[PDB]
RNA sequence: UUGUAU
């Protein structure tokens, strides 16, 4: 309308300048609740699941959510600790022809979903990478390889934005930290090959600070 | 439908659609790495922190995306880009630079097309370190570096200075090969594998 | 530490 207030937005096309709300850490709850032990009692186990599902519903896809606080502003991932060592990121299979992003609200509710009753929704607006698995080996690349015409598991990562305050509850068997951008930076010996990139795929990124 | 927050579909082409000339050599300001960090300094005290962008133009080969790559020497090799004059506009600016580094001279009109960031590197210091966040601490950065994605139309003449040879390099040759192109070409796999690529 | 460019 030219007959009353201009109401300004944000210049830059969303594609172009992406700004998300980061809150500290001390604006989060966490608790407890029961463990959520891993549907593979090994990885023999694993990859034998994985042929056999293979055969019979096709190609794996997964999904995982990076959460991000800060403290002091310098952001925070989210990470799981499955024990001394060992780190992943919220997320998990999807069911046959479900939505990926419907999948990741579901399986971020599995794992981290507070119990108390108030209801806690998913904000999942962005998509920050791909990540191809090409034969049932451990080794994933950001690219299908040349000549891999059915890869055996995708991954896709997506942007998971918190609210001001929020309470998560951490299944028993897993302890979870926030890790420093410079701690997963060039830091694949510690936490793998998508983890360790997440730094780079976080950069484009104008974060805020509250 | 989706987003283009949550779905980016990008247009390659191959690169047999692209022809490339040449034209005059185009000299970098300095001679030296010492020359480089030397004119740093004076810069900052000046004008303050270096705006750099860049731009990853992408085409493909037998459906596989590959990143164009001036190659200096041997064992050099950068993307199209530079620095932003004091108070340019990141996107005109990036476009300006373009034009000059591969910009065909036949006074045809080369429009470049730039909707996306892909990624921000930081120089705290006045040395070779950079990293894709503001270190912890790190008040006064010296050089900021944005990359941004450039959607190449279906064909084009592009023209190459002479003492520049451009190359067209497969994600799995850049991909965890940061001693062959350095910490930020090296993943330009990573920071490209949101996009939905299009073969045509 | 992808760096001098015949």
């Amino acid at each position: 309308t030219q007959f009353g207030n201009k109401y300004i937005q944000q210049t830059k096309p969303l594609t172009l300048e992406r700004t998300i709300n980061l809150y500290p850490l001390t604006n989060y709850t966490f608790g407890t609740k029961e463990p959520l032990y891993e549907k593979d009692s090994s990885v023999a186990a694993r990859f034998q699941r994985m042929r056999e599902e293979f055969d019979k519903i096709g190609m794996r896809r997964t999904v995982e959510g990076v959460l991000i606080v800060h403290e002091h502003r310098l952001p925070h991932v989210l990470l799981l600790q499955l024990g001394t060592t060992f780190f992943k990121l919220p997320g998990g299979e999807l069911n046959p022809g479900e939505d990926e992003v419907e999948g990741l609200k579901r399986l971020m509710t599995e794992i981290l979903g507070r119990q108390d009753g108030v209801l806690q929704d998913w904000v999942i607006d962005d998509c920050i990478g791909n990540w191809w698995r090409p034969n049932f080996e451990p080794p994933q690349y950001p690219y299908i390889p040349a000549h891999i015409t059915k890869p055996k598991e995708h991954k896709k990562l997506f942007l998971v934005q918190l609210q001001e305050k929020a309470l998560f509850a951490v299944p028993k068997n897993y302890k979870l930290v926030a890790a420093p951008l410079f701690e997963l930076y060039d830091n694949a010996p510690g936490y793998g090959p998508i983890i360790s990139s997440l730094p780079q795929l976080l950069s484009r990124f104008n974060f805020i600070y509250n």
